[PDB]
Formats: structure tokens, C-alpha cells, sequence
């Protein structure tokens, strides 16, 4: 009568399990599991305070219950009660404390609440009791990651992906990581490696473009920033990101299209508008170059490069006062550009 209705579970046959866990209940108002079993009909139903009832009357029943509390933090992590959820996990593991998957999963709940330091100690037990779990190897990339701990976050997703050489997601973690630190050819092979499992990823493919672009690749970036916007099409920075691409190889007349392209799709878009701008001032067309660094400052007034080349153009038509007060307010806002200016 609970195998019945755990059977029925298995099959996702939700109204007959439902129904022999009632007729146990009718039959035993003390039985841990059967309370527990109509919990997770209610769960898999999205009836989530039902749920956690059920769950918590089970507990109340039997508090050596493992599943009760596995179950039980689930469907308090979905309706977001998130340090009940800790607590629940945190029972569980006084009962086992071999249980690794159910201490990775509160070390994820612990870093999406900000408390990184424990987060790293739940995935260091849960390491220490199985060594081999890539799973909680790459979680504690992502907190050494958060961290500013480029090193140890490497050597964590490497760790991953040499125990389990087809995670996905360890590959992206780690050419992320990689492209932050500028390890510019690793960063390609582990985003190689990630589209050799996923094909279509957009984007892995955006970040693949920008390694590219970063090691003087300019025709490989192109190509793979055009793929980037096949796989993801209505986006304006993948169309401003081709276009600078564009820019550099000397493509200017496709870039100028792309640059317009972003700026249909979002007419604020404060790169595209600078950008484009750069070209205009550099074909010599200064009043537009000028109309567009003006609106760039309008989105975004604070933008050191705009003001810097708003300043250039204005210096060439005679504003020269006007073209001060621009250079002044780009050396404000990012200093280093004074040092641009003597150079």
C-alpha cells in the first residue's frame, strides 16, 4: 500500500499514487513515508506549501528521515525559502554525512546567498569524502572564481574536466576563467572543446570571437562572430562586437552596416554609436562624428572614450574651448587618458 504508491510514483501516475499514499494514511496516520510520498505528488504539481507540510509532518514523524529532508529543501529552495532549505540540508547531514551530492547542493545554496567561505567548505568535505566528484570540483572553481582567484579557479575546473572529460560546463567555467586571465590559447581549446559537446552554443561562440580578436586573429574572429549571430540573431551587441571586428581589418564599409544594424535594434546603444562616430571622424565626415558622440554622451555621460573623441573632432572644427572641457572630463573619468595625450 506505500510500495503502491511509491510504484505509481516511478511512472509519474500521480493521481494513483496520490491515492494509495491516502489509503495508508487511512490506514496508519503514523507511517513517515506515506506523508512523504504525497509530498512529492504535490511537488512534482507545483502545489509547494503542500508540499512542504506533508514533508515537515513526515519529519515531525520520523527526524532520521534522509529524503524527507533532501525533498523537504528542494521545495523550500523552490519557493524560495532558502536558509530553511540550509537547515534541512544541514539535518540531513548530521544523519549521513557521507551523503556528498546533498552537501554540494548546499554549498550551492550557500554561495547563491553570499556566504562563500562556507559554500567552500561544504565542496571541500564533499571532496574529501569522494574525491572523484568533478561536480563539486568545478562548484569550488566558480567560488575561487568569484573571489578574484584566478590560479585556484583554473586548477579546480582542470580538475573537473580530468575527472569527467565530457562536463560541458567545466569546459565553459574554464575558458572563461582562462579568457579572464588572458591564457588566450588554453581559452580557445576549452571553448573548442565545450562546441565539441555543444555545437550551436551562442555564447561560447560570442566568447570564442573575442579570444580570437584578442590574439590578433582578426579574420578567425570574424568568422566565428557571424556564426555567433546566426545561432543568436536579435541582439545588438554580437552586431557591434562584428563590426569592430570589421573595423580593424579595414572592412569599413560592412562595419558601418553592422554598426547600424545594432543601432535599429537599440538605439542607445552607447558602443555603436561611438563606434560608428570613430568612423565618421576618420573618413572625415566631422559633423556627423560629432552628432554621434553626442548622443553616445546622452546614453551614457560618463563615457570617457566619447568625451576624448568628442574633443578631437571639436579641437579640428576651432571649439577649442569647447574641445577643452571634453579632454578634461575624459582625463576625470579615466585618467589614464592623459598618458593616451603626451603619447
Amino acid at each position: 500500500l506505500l510500495l503502491l504508491s511509491s510504484i505509481h510514483f516511478q511512472c509519474r501516475r500521480l493521481d494513483r499514487s496520490a491515492h494509495f499514499s491516502t489509503l495508508a494514511i487511512k490506514q496508519n496516520p503514523l507511517l513517515a513515508e506515506a506523508y512523504s510520498n504525497l509530498g512529492n505528488v504535490y511537488k512534482e504539481r507545483g502545489q509547494l506549501q503542500e508540499a512542504i507540510e506533508h514533508y515537515r509532518h513526515a519529519l515531525r514523524l520520523k527526524p532520521d528521515f534522509i529524503d524527507g529532508y533532501i525533498n523537504l529543501a528542494a521545495a523550500l529552495v523552490a519557493a524560495g525559502d532558502m536558509e530553511g532549505a540550509v537547515q534541512a540540508y544541514v539535518s540531513a547531514l548530521q544523519y549521513n554525512p557521507d551523503l556528498y551530492c546533498v552537501r554540494s547542493d548546499l554549498g550551492n545554496l550557500l554561495k547563491a546567498l553570499g556566504r562563500l567561505e562556507e559554500a567552500k567548505a561544504c565542496y571541500l568535505k564533499a571532496i574529501e569524502t569522494q574525491p572523484n566528484f568533478a561536480v563539486a570540483w568545478s562548484n569550488l572553481g566558480c567560488v575561487f572564481n568569484a573571489q578574484g582567484e584566478i590560479w585556484l579557479a583554473i586548477h579546480h575546473f582542470e580538475k573537473a574536466v580530468t575527472l569527467d572529460p565530457n562536463f560541458l560546463d567545466a569546459y565553459i567555467n574554464l575558458g572563461n576563467v582562462l579568457k579572464e586571465a588572458r591564457i588566450f590559447d588554453r581559452a580557445v581549446a576549452a571553448y573548442l572543446r565545450a562546441l565539441s559537446f555543444s555545437p550551436n552554443h551562442a555564447v561560447v561562440h560570442g566568447n570564442l570571437a573575442c579570444v580570437y580578436y584578442e590574439q590578433g586573429l582578426i579574420d578567425l574572429a570574424i568568422d566565428t562572430y557571424r556564426r555567433a549571430i546566426e545561432l543568436q540573431p536579435h541582439f545588438p551587441d554580437a552586431y557591434c562586437n562584428l563590426a569592430n571586428a570589421l573595423k580593424e581589418k579595414g572592412s569599413v564599409a560592412e562595419a558601418e552596416d553592422c554598426y547600424n544594424t545594432a543601432l535599429r535594434l537599440c538605439p542607445t546603444h552607447a558602443d555603436s554609436l561611438n563606434n560608428l562616430a570613430n568612423i565618421k571622424r576618420e573618413q572625415g565626415n566631422i559633423e556627423e562624428a560629432v552628432r554621434l558622440y553626442r548622443k553616445a554622451l546622452e546614453v551614457f555621460p560618463e563615457f570617457a572614450a566619447a568625451h576624448s573623441n568628442l574633443a578631437s573632432v571639436l579641437q579640428q572644427q576651432g571649439k577649442l574651448q569647447e574641445a577643452l572641457m571634453h579632454y578634461k572630463e575624459a582625463i576625470r573619468i579615466s585618467p589614464t587618458f592623459a598618458d593616451a595625450y603626451s603619447n
